[PDB]
């Protein structure tokens, strides 16, 4: 209901975890688990890679379609692109249903 | 200088031209030529069937791009359609020039 | 216009960034991007090896040319040389136009 694609076997979960590593244990034994651990975290990169499949279309309509396009009227920021500080901003959402199709 | 495709051999002229039909001589023998003759005209359809070679774009430009497109606001008459009397009007000049490249 | 070799397609763009490592991220989420980075630099070797064809004179030209030489009357530093401080330095431009050739 929120839009997109109900899968039954959707994406699977990709978990990911540091693994503990505790800090000097007592010189004696302790039953007692660890609360001591080394502070750490991790970084590295990750990448997805979606094949798409397309749906082109066969419209015999004459005159021109309704088409998202970026407007040509000066402004101090270009729409979808990094601000002077470096943030990317979104303006608008952009939905998907631009073409047409006769019911 | 108008705009186009400069041609050495540009599609060649395709002339026609009604057979002159005469009207019935004298039954005695003129040297003089024909005036008069039968006043006809011919009808028919024509084809032309051209194919271009098209040139894709290859840019890889982040933000969205100009492109033609018609106004959703609406008006009596669509453009590029006939009015009410059946009347086939071109309301602008359309270039060609909307998508973009770099020098 | 300012001298050389004009190309439709000339060497490309090499481009060229250190990827960005975080620092420590607050142990709870954040939705916001990074704004803190681990501040480092890149350093290495470049080599570039470009071949270049050349074109022998033939002049049947009696009377020496004229060459681009060095002077040989001395001074405190070699031109085209590292001074006491040990910084490089070029005295004058050369130019490329210095044999002859008959219009």
């Amino acid at each position: 209901l929120m839009g997109g694609f109900g899968l039954k076997h959707p994406p699977p979960q990709i978990l990911i975890k540091n693994t503990p590593v505790p800090a000097n244990p007592s010189t004696t034994f302790s039953a007692a688990k660890f609360a001591s651990f080394i502070t750490q975290y991790s970084t590295g990169q990750v990448s997805v890679e979606i094949e798409w499949e397309l749906q082109k279309e066969n419209s015999k309509r004459w005159n021109p379609e309704i088409q998202y396009t970026s407007n040509y009227n000066k402004s101090v920021n270009v729409d979808f692109t990094v601000d002077t500080n470096g943030v990317y901003s979104e303006p608008r959402p952009i939905g998907t249903r631009y073409l047409t199709r006769n019911l």
